[PDB]
């Protein structure tokens, strides 16, 4: 679980988002695993716009925090879970690290700020939905 506040905004993955937060939606992406709600109080995070590839993100799972060096925003398959079919996920970064199902929601940052949050994981490998080109959140 996590999300990222910023402004009047929530950002959440698109699975894990609950009933008020389709409730109050302002944009969703199936294709991202993103979702954005409004918010009434004002958001405790800064978003990065940057092309960094190195970073820090939270593994819940192993409530630590883990340095990583993670691929561009790409187009990368996605097998099916409960929760999607089988398909391509856009704007996902790839990074070799700890991840299990839980651990989505888990914030990546870099020396600029927020980059994007954990969506899915691999045999040794997490992937981040990234946040950096959605510049509407911080106006
Ligand atoms: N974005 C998606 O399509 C998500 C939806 C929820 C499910 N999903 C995952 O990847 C969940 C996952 C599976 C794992 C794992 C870690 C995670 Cl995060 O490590 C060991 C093997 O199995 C895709
Ligand atoms: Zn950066």
């Amino acid at each position: 679980s996590g999300a990222i506040y910023v402004g009047n905004y929530r950002v959440v993955n698109r699975h894990l988002a609950t009933h008020n937060d389709w409730a109050n939606l302002v944009w969703e992406d199936s294709s991202r695993d993103l979702l954005v709600s409004s918010t009434t109080a004002q958001g405790c995070d800064t978003i990065a716009r940057c092309d960094c590839q190195t970073g820090v993100y939270y593994c819940s799972s192993r409530r630590k925090h883990y340095p990583v060096s993670f691929s561009k925003p790409s187009l990368i398959f996605v097998e099916a879970s409960e929760y999607y079919p089988a398909r391509y996920q856009s704007h996902l970064m790839l990074a070799v690290g700890h991840s299990e199902p839980g651990d989505c929601g888990g914030i990546l940052r870099c020396q600029h700020g927020v980059v994007g949050i954990v969506s899915t994981g691999g045999n040794g490998l997490v992937g981040f939905a990234d946040v950096r080109d959605l510049l509407w959140l911080d106006e």
